[PDB]
């Protein structure tokens, strides 16, 4: 049976749960799909409040876990699994087994350049270029029997918002679609939202398919899928406490474990360069496992013809710590619940790990904080690396990976989630190189956190950098990276990133005995529930400084392309934010963000991030699980 828990904190959580599950409280939609926020005039990562990611599946699973350990029911993380699998893993619908099995392993897909500036795009397909080996693929279609990929699409328009509905019926919700396509300087901002499947039923002539890619002919009507890594892997994470908290309570979760393991097996594919090319010399072509970085990178995509047969597939070259996850691949790597099918799944992941930890500590700072990471891609397009600049297994360190708008690791969040990773690991393993980071990370962080006498508090929000590692030498070890500095630009109140860092420093205390770690994460936890809770869960006022793009924002529009958006917004050069996305003018907060601006203020809101509190809630959990007084 389950060991006894803190029952302070366990009540905290159990009160979160109803306040999450609440109908009246609208976390979710009809179809039990959790929303990015009850909010909808929302703008960050996706650029709607009622359009989901995985990284939300991956929070709910996490929450449903959490609750199964303390009511010894997890029908509601099995629902989790259920609602996942309809709807965010493509089914076979959404990806033609026709068109999957008509992959090539040996040209996977065709190059494209990748460009600094939204208006390069479209990019063009050369098939000169060189593309190397998959190595995997023939491990899965044989583990499995099918050529589909199964891993979690990134975002999920909920409602069909934009009206391109299911597979171009424009009626059907929940509704596939993607943003992100045109590079570094791209924002949530700068995008032209596109349905997964084009039947160029909507948009321009062929659809939005010549907005991003540009071909020899006539654009082919197809469908293609985006991965983010680390919401799978966190899906890993989270299957694993359920079923360790099933199992102490003579209950199991047997098929979660299975979807979860068969989840990780294709995650393989974000350890390999995009177009395959061998990590440390980007000119040459793969030959197997030796374009492999074995770190989790930014994504993995997929796609093929509608009335045609074919399909490419594509790793990722770019890798931010931030994605990272040590506790996945211990997990898939030694524990036989969990080993994949695939013949080299678990050994895969061994390597992985190992990896991993040494990225880790490569761009550990001088303070402690963990620096960006690094591409086997310079500027995307496979270019020569300035000298001077430092390197891990030949791949170039970058600032900020995959963004510059804004940087990718200038959020203090990256900090927390990958940390709170490596602070499970050490937990459940003790692992050395996992104390090494956290000892000086933790020390860091702690002095950076600030406790007013009212009870309200501060933690770092916006971070900058300085200098960049030393380069890696794996037989030498951390040099200590002196040059290599972090400098906490502004701080805040995030409530999400507040209680991730409760979580980071609970474990941690509780496998070092580190008192300071353990006070701190505790007197967040209670300025957040005595100041912060409200009827649906916990909030702050926030600014939100970009919202003024909203209104001044262009979108760039190649010269002669016009089309219309579901609702009929036209889209041509000119046009701005709010331009292909007039619907958000009936927004109940539309009205009150505008009259802010005209007055020439900073907007406010008071959100409600899905994943924000589930993290709080679970937050609570860990701390009534390890320390019971
Ligand atoms: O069209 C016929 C040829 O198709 C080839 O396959 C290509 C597709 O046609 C094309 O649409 C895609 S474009 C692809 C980008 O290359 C990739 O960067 C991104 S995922 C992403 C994430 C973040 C950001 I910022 C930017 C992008 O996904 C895009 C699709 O959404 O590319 C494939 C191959 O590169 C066939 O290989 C060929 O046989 C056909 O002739
Ligand atoms: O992609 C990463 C995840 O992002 C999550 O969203 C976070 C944003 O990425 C992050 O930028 C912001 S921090 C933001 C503050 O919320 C805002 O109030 C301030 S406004 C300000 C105030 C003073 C001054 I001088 C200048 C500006 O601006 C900050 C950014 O500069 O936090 C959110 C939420 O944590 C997504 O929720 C998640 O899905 C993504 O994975
Ligand atoms: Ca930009």
């Amino acid at each position: 049976a389950s060991s006894p828990a803190n029952k302070v904190y366990q009540d905290r959580f159990e009160s979160m749960y109803s306040k999450i599950k609440d109908p009246a409280n609208g976390y979710f939609s009809e179809q039990g799909i959790p929303y990015h926020s009850i909010e909808t005039l929302m703008v960050e990562a996706p650029d709607y409040g009622h359009v989901t990611t995985s990284e939300a599946m991956s929070y709910y699973m996490w929450l449903e876990a959490m609750h199964g350990r303390f009511s010894g029911d997890f029908t509601g993380f099995d629902k989790s699994w259920s609602v996942t699998e309809q709807y965010l893993i493509p089914t076979e619908k959404d990806q033609p087994n026709t068109s999957m099995s008509r992959y090539d392993a040996n040209k996977p897909a065709t190059y494209a350049p990748e460009f600094q500036d939204p208006s390069k795009y479209p990019s063009p397909l050369d098939t000169s270029q060189p593309v190397g080996r998959d190595p995997i693929n023939s491990q899965l279609t044989s583990a499995y029997g099918t050529s589909m990929l199964y891993g979690m699409h990134w975002i999920l328009d909920v409602d069909n918002w934009y009206g391109f509905g299911a597979r171009a019926d424009g009626t059907s919700k929940p509704s596939y679609i993607n943003t992100f396509q045109r590079g570094e300087q791209e924002s949530t901002w700068e995008t032209i939202p596109q349905p997964c499947w084009d039947e160029h039923k909507f948009g321009g002539q062929y659809g939005f398919l010549d907005l991003f890619t540009k071909d020899t002919g006539t654009p082919a009507k197809q469908f293609k899928y985006t991965n983010a890594p680390d919401a799978d892997a966190r899906a890993v994470q989270a299957t694993y406490w359920a079923d360790q908290w099933a199992k102490e309570q003579g209950k199991s979760v047997s098929t979660s474990v299975g979807k979860a393991t068969k989840m990780g097996d294709y995650l393989r594919y974000s350890f390999f360069d995009k177009y395959f090319r061998k990590i440390g010399q980007p000119s040459q072509a793969g030959t197997g496992y030796d374009a492999a970085h074995y770190l989790l990178s930014w994504y993995y995509a997929w796609g093929g013809g509608i009335d045609s047969t074919w399909s490419w597939i594509i790793g990722s070259s770019h890798n931010h710590f931030g994605y990272q996850n040590p506790f996945a691949a211990w997990v898939l790597s030694t524990d036989a619940n969990f080993k994949p099918k695939s013949s080299n799944g678990a050994s895969d992941w061994a390597k992985s790990l190992d990896r991993q930890l040494e990225f880790y500590q490569w761009l550990q700072s001088a303070e402690g904080a963990i620096a960006g990471g690094a591409t086997n891609s310079w500027n995307g397009r496979y270019e020569a690396v300035p000298s001077g600049t430092s390197t891990f297994y030949g791949m170039g360190y970058v600032e900020n990976p995959v963004y510059a708008d804004p940087g990718s690791n200038t959020w203090f969040g990256m900090q927390v989630w990958s940390m709170q990773r490596v602070a499970e690991l050490y937990y459940k393993t003790g692992d050395a190189r996992a104390k090494k980071l956290l000892d000086k990370w933790a020390k860091w962080i702690n002095g950076e956190i600030k406790f007013n006498a009212d009870g309200t508090f501060q933690i770092p929000s916006t971070i900058d950098w300085e200098g960049q590692p030393d380069t890696w030498n794996p037989t030498q070890g951390y040099t200590g990276n002196a040059n290599l500095h972090v400098k906490v630009v502004n701080y805040g109140t995030d409530l999400g990133c507040a209680s991730s860092l409760a979580n980071t420093l609970t474990y941690y205390a509780a496998k070092s005995g580190d008192e300071t770690s353990r006070q701190n994460a505790q007197k967040l936890l209670d300025a957040m529930w005595n100041n912060y809770s409200d009827s649906k869960g916990i909030s702050t006022v926030e600014q939100r400084g970009d919202y003024h793009r909203f209104l001044d924002q262009e979108v760039f529009v190649p010269a002669g392309w016009t089309g219309k958006m579901p609702n009929g917004d036209v889209i041509k050069s000119g046009v701005k934010f709010i331009d292909i996305r007039s619907k958000y003018k009936q927004d109940p907060e539309w009205q009150t963000m505008v009259a802010a601006l005209q007055a020439g203020q900073v907007p406010t809101q008071r959100l409600h991030r899905f994943w924000a509190q589930s993290e709080f809630a679970v937050a609570n959990g860990v701390y009534a699980i390890l320390f019971p007084d």
